[PDB]
């Protein structure tokens, strides 16, 4: 551990929890996500984002947090990674919409929800990112 | 790297949260870095860029800067990586997806290469990022 904390590495990189256990413990912090267990969701999305700080659905499980939380610049900075690290997913992109509309910059909301229906293949999210653009003004 | 440092603090003040360094002098190292980097003192270069991106990691500016070092040094995952920030942050062109399909293809991955050329040819404005785009299509 010490040797991956002075070397920038991951966790996951070295093997240091088996990987069935990690899936246990995401399958447990979505569990308390969706129990309303905000605290506890909360402390294992961190303890994930430790583990492997490049695993694209544990950090959408924190910015997730950030944002019911209303820490909405958090929740955007880490969708921001999130978007980056996925594999074409512009769910983060959507969400950092949301994000700005509570941070009052529906402008920059508006590019976010723009980016999704240029890009996504998902036509589900593009309905939902249709439907915010159609609410702003 | 930078995006551990960004992922480490979203974890966990930081510096930018107290305005810890101010605009004026954060402009200065920039153009301090892209003289390092014009004299072909690419370390340099890298440690002022990652400089800037461990203070300010939501710049397409630095995060630009720092994947055009990585894909000079062929560290191609890394710069693709950061390319794909600067366009989720609003880089107001398709720069970052024509580079990163630079970077696919080194990766030995046409298919992902080939989706991000289309993408800059269906929607960029850049007629000339267009035909290098095609030029690359037409070799995939
Ligand atoms: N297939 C293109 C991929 O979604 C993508 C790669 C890089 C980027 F900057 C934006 C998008
Ligand atoms: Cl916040
Ligand atoms: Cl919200
Ligand atoms: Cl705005
Ligand atoms: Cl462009
Ligand atoms: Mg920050």
């Amino acid at each position: 551990v010490i040797d991956a904390i002075n070397s920038g590495a991951t966790l996951k990189d070295i093997n240091a929890i088996p990987d069935d256990m990690m899936d246990d413990i995401y399958s447990y912090a979505y569990d308390f996500y969706n129990k309303g267990r905000i605290e506890e969701a909360e402390v294992f999305f961190r303890f994930l984002c430790i583990y492997d700080f490049y695993n694209v659905d544990y950090i959408m499980g924190l910015a997730a947090i950030y944002q019911i939380k209303e820490q909405f610049q958090q929740a955007a900075d880490l969708y921001a990674v999130a978007f980056a690290l996925g594999k074409n997913d512009y769910t983060p992109v959507f969400h950092t919409g949301q994000c700005q509309l509570r941070l009052k910059a529906p402008l920059k909301a508006k590019e976010c929800f723009e980016l999704v229906i240029q890009h996504s293949n998902d036509e589900k999210l593009k309905i939902k990112a249709q439907s915010y653009l159609d609410a702003i003004q």
